[PDB]
């Protein structure tokens, strides 16, 4: 599909971290998040969902994914979810907003969740 | 693990919608979101990640998941991501914030993304 | 006006912190945020805006306000904005979501902004 | 004050809308939001707060403000709060995230609040 092939590939965010994703025919997203320096200890699994049959009116394709910040050697006791849309074309983009929740005590729950935005450009 | 068994089960949000989840040993979350009514036409796949080795200091367990709002009969061209933490105990909860992005044109992208919060209570 | 009178007063959030607000005919909000303790060195100025002529169809009244966390005795180099709606009736509420930005270096800007939610009830 | 002078002026967002603001010695912000096309019917009051004594370690200056979308000619029954930081130097910016709540019925409250982000550049 157009949505499937568009989303699949390697993306870089504006901080230079790297989002490697495959989109499946069933709406699944799978891949890896890794840091700008490329470090093996810097790689984390991601999973999410996308709209496999987007509107045909020039709108983007909705999607979201999660990374929990645990891998074989690190654990930051936190997870980020990216919610956004894929916009195809020459200079395709994925435009997202994100929520990063850390595990906290209930007294510190008000400081549990960061918010931000990341824009990805496709490298290949 | 305590994280794995705690998260697994059926949760209800404060709108009365139903979140059925299984947590795996590898950090995966899988399940289904359904409406308060119960309807098969109301059921959607979810996927996400959690911290499978949370801190042992009374903090919650970080997690996130995504639903793309396409099933076999409906497509709302959108996806929600929930970011939050599981808090165990007798009165266990999953406390979350969410981002719901719709596919839009670039001109309407400023109105693409809703934000909110959902608190879940475990029913089984 | 109905919106003016319903918003004006003293409000408590679910953390037990105190919000004293006056709404003006021109859509201005002014007041003070104070801690759950009561402390005079924990009082900060608030300013904001509300819809002085809301819909009469059962909809809430849109509003927002800002606290910068500097007073004569303390400076936490940060500001919170609450965005939400006032809902009148028997047990009137202000339901909000908030963003708290701390001043940071560009390198730490991804850690600059917390998000959360506060529900206020009016104190008699 | 450096923060007072830096913040005071006319700013344009990435959508080309115009924010005219004055920062006062007491931490107050006041001004006007205006649309990309300049329209006097499209001007709305803003009020907010900023940290009048920011850190001098390279950190930005925290601030926030609100616009309620009512003026003499229009009422969109909603309000936006911007939360962010001013970053000085040669290429000065205000980086923000925002929440836009519309007045809704309780049934529709999950669709009440949009979130996004706006970066401003100074015009003069």
């Amino acid at each position: 599909g157009s949505a499937e092939a568009g989303i699949t590939g390697t993306w870089s965010d504006q901080l230079g971290d790297t989002f490697i994703v495959t989109a499946g025919a069933d709406g699944a997203l799978t891949g890896t998040y890794e840091n700008a320096v490329g470090n093996a200890e810097s790689r984390y699994v991601l999973t999410g969902r996308y709209d496999s049959a987007p509107a045909t009116d020039g709108s983007g394709t909705a999607l979201g994914w999660t990374v929990a910040w645990k891998n074989n050697s690190k654990n930051a006791h936190s997870a980020t979810t990216w919610s956004g849309q894929y916009v195809g074309g020459a200079d395709a983009k994925i435009n997202t907003q994100w929520l990063l929740t850390s595990g906290t005590t209930n007294a510190n729950a008000w400081k549990s969740t960061l918010v931000g935005h990341d824009t990805f450009t496709k490298v290949k």
